[PDB]
RNA sequence: UCGGCGGUGGGGGAGCAUCUCCUGUAGGGGAGAUGUAACCCCCUUUACCUGCCGAACCCCGCCAGGCCCGGAAGGGAGCAACGGUAGGCAGGACGUC
């Protein structure tokens, strides 16, 4: 499964790729945070910094690949809650 | 003769904008709500047709090449060009003074 940072970017609107509602979204989210959250969830994330999201093909944002067999949107919601939840 | 003003409203269907959701282990596929002038229709019983300017900085659509995701197939955002709107100029049977 791929996770594009735009999915949870609070700066982006839905048309631009945000898949998460405003109150969970993270402003300019980091792959370092995305990866940390996924590991906390028992998964094996792998960062690819070279990749660009077609909706913003000029912006070298990278992405995270993790083998996941559950609901995608719901994992994104969980990732966000973990990130906004570091003590 | 001159001369002066004026350019309707309304319901739908798109598409788009933003938000929220469902879904697909990339790109993506869909729903709803609120907004909308741009496309289509219709509705009437007066508001039509002209060329030509016009969004230089994002007003909307659309988009060659390139760029992106992809082994490919396929998709995506999208600059130029191209089409339009708001709006200006000239005119032209039509409303009014
Ligand atoms: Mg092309
Ligand atoms: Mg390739």
């Amino acid at each position: 499964m791929i996770i594009w940072p735009s999915y949870i970017d609070k700066k982006k609107s839905r048309r631009e790729g945000r898949k998460v509602p405003e109150e969970l979204a993270i402003e300019k989210p980091s792959l370092k945070d995305i990866e940390k959250a996924l590991k906390k969830l028992g998964l094996e994330p792998k960062i690819y910094r070279d990749k660009r999201y077609p909706r913003q093909h000029w912006e070298i944002c990278g992405c995270v690949e993790v083998d996941y067999k559950g609901n995608k949107l719901q994992l994104l919601k969980e990732i966000c809650k973990i990130i906004k939840g570091k003590n």
